């Protein structure tokens, strides 16, 4: 019923552009929208990956491995699933295992890979694959994991028990000025609601 | 240890602006970022709310109520939690019950309310409150739900059983060429991962 008529570039930076979107509404009336897109999206099924990294260890509760980083858009520290953009020609699964190792030091095993899902579809066309990865924390490879951050990457690893994730996030938010990512919080809420 | 030095306006629309953010990296090196902000936020706790609506009917599976809408930035239809921007002087809780009624016609009760959570913090400063709302589907006011959508809103309601949410969302994507919202998919995943 509804479809795009035109996409007019307003402003294009190195990383992000703003567009004037013209579309047909279901009454048959022309309307416009302000649309954000990234400049980095090539022939990928999505902009990026976020990794749901389930750290498994004999005689430990499963942990969810999270990262804390300064996010210039937010003007502050954010707690998020390990995540990055998919390199040209890179599979979502390879991107997920690569970003997880670079940001946390852990070497994961793929469990599942979502279709492309939308980050903020009233604002942007940005998409990710959410890749579930298990980490064998009994493997020597995953003993003393050292992050290998790229240039301008400054990442702290926070591993929280799956069985108490929402309360543990709440206790981190109570103790410091930091924002939890909406996907992490949605995931922690569902663990509670299950 | 890191902080904003300055923000340079690049482009300001009616709804969205693009800024060049200058920040101090942990080493003392000065760095720039391209940052998106909405123009609509004021004294608000957050830009918006997203409602997790648990529809509870006796002798029925518990359902999560979702909405399907054309999303101009996506150039397509998306499946999402009911959601909208918070009105100036509106509480996140009141925004949640209002948006849920306008988008779905259901009248629900606040179960819990998240702190402000970020939407895409590598790109934008956009935040929402995630508001868990229960709907007593057996009440008369939720018998024939009357959606009251504002100007230029066109919303299909899709109720999916909570206990099979992820498999049900995967099926919609396979038949219907839709995009599932990342928060919806994250919730559905954790329902399967809990056990
Ligand atoms: N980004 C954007 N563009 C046009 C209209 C809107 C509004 F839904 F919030 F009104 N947002
Ligand atoms: N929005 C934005 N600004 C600067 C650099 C980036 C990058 F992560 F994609 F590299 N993004
Ligand atoms: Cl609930
Ligand atoms: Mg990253
Ligand atoms: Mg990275
Ligand atoms: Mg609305
Ligand atoms: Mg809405």
């Amino acid at each position: 019923k509804q479809y795009i008529i035109s996409e007019e570039l307003i402003s294009e930076g190195k990383w992000v552009k703003l567009e004037k979107t013209t579309y047909m509404d279901p009454t048959g009336k022309t309307r416009t929208w302000e649309s954000v897109k990234r400049t980095t999206r090539k022939e990928q099924t999505a902009d990026g990956v976020a990794v749901i990294p389930v750290l498994q260890r004999t005689l430990h509760y499963e942990c969810i491995v999270l990262v804390k980083q300064f996010r210039p858009p937010m003007g502050g520290y954010c707690i998020e699933f390990p995540a990055g953009l998919i390199d040209d020609g890179e599979t979502p699964e390879a991107a997920a295992l690569r970003e997880l190792e670079e940001e946390t030091g852990y070497k994961g095993d793929i469990a599942e890979c979502s279709p492309a899902v939308c980050m903020d579809p009233g604002l942007s066309n940005c998409t990710i694959h959410i890749v579930t990865v298990t980490i064998n924390g009994d493997d020597a490879e995953n003993a003393r994991p050292k992050p290998k951050p790229g240039d301008g990457e400054f990442v702290e690893v926070i591993s929280l028990p799956k069985n108490d994730l929402l309360q543990r996030l709440d206790a981190l938010v109570a103790e410091e000025h930091l924002t939890v990512d909406a996907r992490v919080y949605s995931y922690a809420l569902a663990l509670k609601h299950a």
